[PDB]
């Protein structure tokens, strides 16, 4: 069996998001770390073991798959796709490579970034980076908790891993990203149950609504989608908070991992462009997207080998 | 005692640093909120006791002080004085209030640092915000452990709680900030030995150099001051690592606490304009400090009784 | 492809049992709560993960399938027998419903259970409801360790987990339960080593008695069952400590899963009702049952698909 | 003199005990009195530090004359019953508290097991519940619980006798009270409204703004001030506790105060009002079904009996 | 007031116990450490903060003041005095100084052993090491909790610590220790109520013995002393299981701390010379003491001026 | 289907290693104590879940082997062989079973090392006895982070568990021990560089040197290893500081697991005999085996029968 890059990781509660694009002539020294990111993971994570819970997830966007390997591409790759809306857009911004890093501590994080991007100088050039933590009950920055109906064990792998419908590519997964910037105070003006009409859910609780009061323009509403067999289609999410409070800049990282792309963006598609039913998602009206991106990260084994 | 402020914390793995200037006609807003910070402290971290170890220490800048109150003046409360050396300067920015935020959580200290902003909205201007974090090992940005000769118990009680030598300002302090960015190119270009030459101590395992071995300018060397009564003079640090990967800026957040700021500043005249046996701090062809201020951090009565 | 419920959980150091009756006309209600009892779970626990371990172990009586449900039933679903010793008994009593709550702390069992019974007051009578308790070093109320010899693993896997030999239900247990309350005065006027000879282990290191010397209506030796085949037939059990010092109550909630009932009531006759060798379990001359159910606990996927 | 451990590290699982001491019983009870520090270090001692088992004893008014002879603490009388207009504080029997916390539930067990197994034919049992923390310190109604406590020594002069009454320096005085709350009554309100019933936020626990927070709500009820402009403080150790199927949902209040006037003036703006005040708003989703005084004497008055 | 050192300390499940003499010429060597152990102490620990719990108890002999200084010497300070019982003896052997260092960590100690020891090679002769281990619910190696009736807080600082009766030694202490080997096979040999007869107190729930049923040449019994005053006369012990199952040695490593000598040695008498109702503690039936040594404990301060 | 003992434990920071022979006539003590042992595992650790993490795997030696059995042997089970190199020599010596117990603290390792030969006294000799602990950077006796490059999940069970290789043994596993001394004087005398080329990774942040600095008489150069068909052949480390300060006495307690003996005797062989580029091992230079033996560990069904 192939085995994945840590994808499904344990709850952590820090982060680092590091997107970057690869300069003219830097190539090879890609390549390079490439194949060396899992040694680098063990060398920095070891010793805080076992508490630590270091993981590094690695993804590849589909220009710079191209100007790096020959041969197959992965079925689903492509460059994220802009959604313009009649209200609200999500943006395709550039992104050539993910650095998805996750601990317990941040300083675990830190020293990981330090160690690749130290590997990596002079051949990529930093397009975003974000230091992400969790608030203690597992809340996002509007207050309500943030996983919940993420899937687990069996489902989880089935939803997010990349089987024999792609079996040079069996192991890895798609990750979409996006940087999401609030309004805290438009948010804060509305009453708790307002707000729960946006999510979907209660928010000190975090009981989903029942079928006859959630509105179908709530959240939970837009980002339910059933497969032709009447299933459930499932992404598995680690969105996490970040910001500053000087800049007044209240943020979610988002991201999600699929099987096939073609499940997250027909949630976004429904979240921004609407349906016969729902404007758009409601959240929207609180959360601006400025960044927006596709990648790869393949089986562990395709990157040692190379 | 009156009661200080939590300047003497447990260990904390995260810090925000907060620094503000108060614009034309703010004086009464900040005056509100310095009567509430204590119960924002408990509102934020009294739910996430024990393990949270939330708390605030705020600070007062000379300036801000003539502006916010009444009448006599903490004796040694002076603007942070510019050190201008042959080689390296000590630089003065501005700041009137200092916001030193530590909890075992980035989140727990997010939350109150926004709940305070929250509050000074328009009466106020951000000059620094740095989020903080410790290395596992109480490692500083140079690989140093850092912490090490604090003094602990009745030692640093003595050395950081004004008293009797100004009793209306008993169980306050005096803190000095700068924040520290490195040359880490240049200091991982040094041999190990060469790096405890400039520090003082022994890298792994952090044991002094010996009194024949250690440089007249290692920073042990210049920052180890004896009083007219032959007894060491401290104070209390609690330094920060900080940065950002993609900027390559890697960084130490310097706070010390004293009872009065002639020690600190004592030691900061040995490291910036040398003596007799030594140019300047060797820690300093490596570090550029990038902010300086003063503040007075009053006893925790004080605030409450505005 | 069957998920299992968390019948096999980690250590978990809180549990709430409770057994109610579906009352005429509630079939419909208890059918809807059947399908959201692990949404419910989520909502609860999710917010406190990792540590929480907060689990549901949904289970169904032999009357109550028949009310529920048509179609199969599983093979070895029927009514608890009552064991009508010459000395000491084993009683059956009313129960449709099982919800055997685990977590590391209680609160987090008693929001789960306030959450599931809000759904079906109304619909059900409650039977029973125990609130266990860890006691020291994974010891009961008669201060012997508890749990020692239950299978792990694998083996725990195939000794309750219901298989191909009734494949429409594989992934399910049957449980059966027993509330068991203790003569402690008795109990604590034999010596230590009377005491071994009662469970057939030492008392403070937990080693199990020689072949030489383990009497043969020891709790070991009568509830060590052979099958056909030479092997060990095993059992998972979870009995936990409960009382109320006030009202002298001091009790062990006695539940075993099975992946057969034949199991499980063979160590029940042998208790009950003894050998050619030995009269009874000694045990039972100080615990006496007050309760006594039989449930089978479907797969998760078996609950979710109604 | 050293006082029992009144101001407890946070705990999360007590058990409270409450009997009545029976004819004749007098002599066993006082040996278990001079005992009862022992047992706490026997049950408690293999769990340190982790543990944090104490155990706060409490002797009622009319408990304290049979027991004992001559000078009385100053404070010490029977629980006050309060017949408001429309809420009733009512006073239940109790001659001995027994306050036990720890981090875990089976420690108090243990410990209450040793000292109802000494006073076994002395004492008949008037209520026991066994407490636990819920989520993050929040209570029963959903709010978190404990926040605005004294701390340090500002609760040392808050809650312990000192020079006011000096035979018993050291002691304390303990009122409690066992609430049962009407959970669907409470979740009919929105949070906004539920917040002006308790006078802080709900999720972020931000005290409300004093030109928002309404006079009825709990928390203003229970800010008195004293002659002297200074707060009047006490130390409270609410747990929640409860039975689903019973419906049983409750909060058991404990207060401890250095005189029992602080605790008392509480007790009557919340049942009894104010000018600007009917009654505290959280009694309409509260019902006080027991109700007792207590004196904790200082740890060596019990060790010398 | 004057700094003790760490003779109160948290519970610490490891020991290190180092005895050693001070050879012919060693004295400068010895000073110079004696001067610097505190400042090894942090070094070693501070990084492992808070969870190492690392402290050293440096001790000196009566012989060894002598030659290390003049002035006074601490009232107290005499040789070990041998008990030569009837039955049992109280052997004194050499030591001229004592590191008792504990942690929550074997490695801990044993890395601030190895530099004590680093810094005294060639100066002093090794006489005992004992690496020591807690068991893990605070059980000696005869099963019996151990440490239950020490003193805690004021009332320990009270019995410990020097005070106004030698002013000059103020903050010091007086450590007595012995190395206890056990007879295993015999203690296992009786019943535990027997076991418990010898003890004074219950094996399980750690309650003592009421004064009616607990026998007069008991341990507790023995070890309990009133002074002329009516007061309870106190010590504080951290005594450590140890040994070597190869060797067969079942151990305990005796230290108890007073802040004079005479009250150790008052409860030494007791148990080995008896009193009018006890021929000698029953615990001497099982446990042969193989060394005896007596030491000072200065003060922090005492050292450091060196 | 076999269950394996616990070779593949969770990180521990105890150990007891503790080697014995066999005395003439003591073989059937010895069967009734292995059909045992995994019970007296329970019995002492059971109760101090979930934090203890105690396991013992016991081994077997090839002489002892065909003593205690008869039947099939495991194909690879073989005495240790003596490699004597031009410079450094791997000693061989005697050992008939090997109990490796683990733990988080050394109290549960003595706890059950004392049960175990309790039921052996009078049937075995002992010959090794160490109590391991590790530093709490997860560093060795060295100063360096020690297992970073261990196998882990698939990868360590296909590395170290026997299957359909050799059916009739299939979960069990070949263990490896050598007790080493360093010269410690001699190590601290380098500077950290030179230490980092002795071992072929960074010392403070344990990240591996690239392949055109590494030398090739580096540590980490001599013990990868790939195999016919160019992938990596791995091995299961889990090496524990020991000693004793009063005699200088510092060490690693060497022992590596593998499905079959013959990768750990081309690494050994590399280290001590060398290659065309290396003459041996530099960490040789600091340190001494003075025990060397080999061991089967079977499945744990076979000791259970
Ligand atoms: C500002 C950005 C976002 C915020 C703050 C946010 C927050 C939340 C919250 C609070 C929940 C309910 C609890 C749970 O995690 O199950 C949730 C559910 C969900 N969100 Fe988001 N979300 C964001 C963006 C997105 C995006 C961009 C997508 C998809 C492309 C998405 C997909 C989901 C899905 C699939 C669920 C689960 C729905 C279900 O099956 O119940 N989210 N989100
Ligand atoms: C770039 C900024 C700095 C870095 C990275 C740094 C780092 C360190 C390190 C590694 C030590 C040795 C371990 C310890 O005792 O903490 C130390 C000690 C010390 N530093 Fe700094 N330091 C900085 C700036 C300063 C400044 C600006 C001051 C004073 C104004 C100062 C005062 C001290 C003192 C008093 C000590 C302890 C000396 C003693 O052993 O008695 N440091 N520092
Ligand atoms: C009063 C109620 C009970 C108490 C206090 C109790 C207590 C114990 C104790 C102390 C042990 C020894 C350690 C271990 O768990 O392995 C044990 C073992 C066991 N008990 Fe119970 N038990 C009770 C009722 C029952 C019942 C009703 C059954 C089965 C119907 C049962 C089945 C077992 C089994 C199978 C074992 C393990 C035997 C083996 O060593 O293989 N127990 N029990
Ligand atoms: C003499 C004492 C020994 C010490 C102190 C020691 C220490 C180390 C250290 C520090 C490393 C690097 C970190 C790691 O991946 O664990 C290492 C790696 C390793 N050691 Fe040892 N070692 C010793 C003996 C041995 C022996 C005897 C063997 C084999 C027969 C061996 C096999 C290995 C292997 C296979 C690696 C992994 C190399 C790789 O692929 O990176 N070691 N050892
Ligand atoms: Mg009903
Ligand atoms: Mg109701
Ligand atoms: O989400
Ligand atoms: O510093
Ligand atoms: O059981
Ligand atoms: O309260
Ligand atoms: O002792
Ligand atoms: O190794």
């Amino acid at each position: 069996e192939p085995e994945p890059q840590m994808v499904l990781s344990p709850l952590t509660s820090a982060a680092i998001f590091l997107v970057v694009t690869i300069d003219s002539g830097g190539e090879d020294t890609v390549r390079d770390l490439l194949s060396d990111v899992a040694s680098l993971e063990r060398a920095v994570g070891f010793r805080a073991q076992p508490d630590g819970r270091l993981s590094c997830v690695t993804g590849i966007g589909s220009e710079a798959w191209d100007r790096l390997f020959s041969g197959a591409r992965p079925a689903g790759l492509h460059p994220f796709r802009e959604l313009d809306g009649p209200v609200h857009r999500a943006v395709a911004t550039p992104g050539d490579l993910l650095f998805h890093i996750r601990a317990s501590r941040l300083d675990l994080c830190f020293a990981l970034a330090t160690e690749i991007m130290g590997r990596l100088r002079g051949a990529v050039t930093p397009q975003d980076e974000v230091h992400g933590f969790k608030y203690f009950d597992e809340r996002d920055m509007l207050g309500f908790v943030d996983g919940t109906e993420n899937p687990t064990g069996a489902a989880a792998r089935r939803a997010v891993l990349v089987g024999a419908e792609d079996p040079a590519f069996a192991g890895g997964s798609y990750a979409v990203v996006q940087k999401y910037l609030h309004d805290i105070d438009a948010w804060e003006g509305l009453s708790v149950e307002a707000q729960e009409r946006v999510i979907g859910r209660r928010k000190m609780t975090d009981v989903e609504l029942s079928d006859d009061v959630k509105p179908a323009d709530s959240h939970v509403a837009l980002t339910s989608v059933t497969g032709p067999d009447g299933s459930d289609l499932e992404i598995l999410r680690d969105n996490m908070p970040f910001g500053s409070v000087g800049r007044e800049e209240f943020g979610t990282y988002f991201i999600g991992y699929a099987r096939t792309p073609e499940v997250t963006e027909t949630m976004l598609e429904r979240m921004f462009l609407g349906t016969a039913s729902a404007p758009h998602d409601r959240i929207l009206d609180f959360s601006t997207a400025v960044t927006g991106s596709l990648f790869f990260t393949p089986a562990a084994d395709f990157l040692e080998d190379l």
